[PDB]
């Protein structure tokens, strides 16, 4: 068995990296997936904003995410991470570059995540969906 | 006692609703964060820095909701060391205008001395601010 901070570590490491499908490889085949957002599609300004459940959605989110921000540009900055047996939560804000618009933008989030048999099994985004919005419109 | 207990009895007094004593159990200078923009259509969002800032933020949220079509759900709360996580969604109807919304949130807490010194809200700022605006 892998600790759950490890599990995070690895996550956080892989998400850096960026490429959609070895983060998903992290994932549960079916995963609990949850962002502080509204319904909707938003006028079409941020298309990775939709419902997910699977492995396969965690790569495509994170396919479309990639594409619509400017790599050299876009990072998170991780504050701390908070671990209480299977759950933790990674504190931080993104520093991103919506691509479409050029603007930049500062995003605190809150990253809840749930592991189990050392796969990712609940990752729910506590995020700034103004700011993210507005850099967007 | 331990950061838990501290965390469980905030989370008494908010249900309980008196701003003043939910205050009580901040320091004196506290390190607030809400995850929004910089930049009063949503009537609580601004900077705080002191225990009575702390008091009439949740004065405001109080009164400009509608009471009874809103409600609160804790779904976890996160224990590590001196820091808590609570994770929750509010359910409310924006008193200006009567729109519903529902808004997820993290609230991270650090406790010292039995005090509430960082009280950093990561929640739906688009979603209060549709209904607000």
């Amino acid at each position: 068995m892998v600790s759950t901070r490890e599990t995070v570590n690895e996550l956080l490491r892989r998400i850096a990296a960026g490429d959609p499908g070895r983060i998903a490889e992290l994932y549960a085949e079916e995963v609990s997936w949850k962002l502080s957002w509204p319904a909707g599609d938003h006028m079409g300004v941020v298309p990775w904003i939709q419902q997910r459940s699977t492995r396969a959605g965690v790569e495509e989110h994170f396919r479309l995410i990639a594409d619509h921000h400017v790599a050299k540009q876009s990072s998170a900055e991780v504050f701390s991470v908070l671990v209480d047996g299977a759950d933790a939560v990674v504190l931080g804000e993104l520093r991103n570059t919506a691509g479409p618009t050029g603007r930049s933008y500062e995003a605190p989030f809150a990253l809840h995540l749930t592991v189990e048999n050392g796969l990712v099994t609940r990752h729910h985004v506590y995020e700034d969906s103004l700011a993210v919005f507005r850099a967007f419109a």
